[PDB]
């Protein structure tokens, strides 16, 4: 079995909550205290090996601090998670990564980019501009829906298989 430390990173809003509670205990939150950040376990069965997701879905305060770079450098992978109707949340994505490769000291840090709130019709974001954007980051992009649960699984399972392609 190997341990995976995931980070869930993205504006307030994006539903960096609602995927992780959907990913871990299968059921959509309406709303989640958005200062609430904390780490949720969950295993799984990832291509046939045991898995055990720490995943920090990180909250609070959108301000720099050197005590969040120490929890931020314990992560492996990163989930970018922007919502497909708030082109702001979207734009963030830049400025959360560069803080990511900062913290770990690399360029080629485990990512995957998620367009979230798919089930929603007031689409603001193109899937061409976050598939451009993802490929000039060299990592996989996946929309997914917390409410609906479509694409949650795979948008976490992937950032673990970036992150065993990255290990070895
Ligand atoms: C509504 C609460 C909520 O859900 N939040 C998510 C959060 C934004 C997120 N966050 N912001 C930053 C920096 C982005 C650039 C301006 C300073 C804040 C970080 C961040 C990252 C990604 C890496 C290292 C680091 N060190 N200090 C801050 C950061 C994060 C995680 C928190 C508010
Ligand atoms: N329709 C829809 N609403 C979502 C989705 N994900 C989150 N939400 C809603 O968006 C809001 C913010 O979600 P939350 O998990 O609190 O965002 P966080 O601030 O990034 O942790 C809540 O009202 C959620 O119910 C989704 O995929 N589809
Ligand atoms: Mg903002
Ligand atoms: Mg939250």
């Amino acid at each position: 079995m190997t341990e995976y430390k995931l980070v869930v990173v993205g504006a307030c809003g994006v539903g960096k909550s609602a995927l992780t509670i959907q990913l871990i205990q299968n059921h959509f939150v309406d709303e989640y205290d958005p200062t609430i950040e904390d780490s949720y376990r969950k295993q799984v069965v990832i291509d046939g090996e045991t898995s055990l997701l720490d995943i920090l879905d990180t909250a609070g305060q959108e301000e720099y601090s050197a005590m969040r770079d120490q929890y931020m450098r314990t992560g492996e992978g990163f989930l970018l998670v922007f919502a497909i109707n708030n082109t702001k949340s979207f734009e963030d994505i830049h400025h959360y990564r560069e803080q990511i490769k900062r913290v770990k000291d690399s360029e080629d840090v485990p990512m995957v980019l998620v367009g979230n709130k798919s089930d929603l019709p007031s689409r603001t974001v193109d899937t061409k501009q976050a598939q451009d954007l993802a490929r000039s980051y060299g990592i996989p992009f996946i929309e997914t829906s917390a409410k609906t649960r479509q694409g949650v699984d795979d948008a976490f399972y992937t950032l673990v298989r970036e992150i065993r392609k990255h290990k070895e």
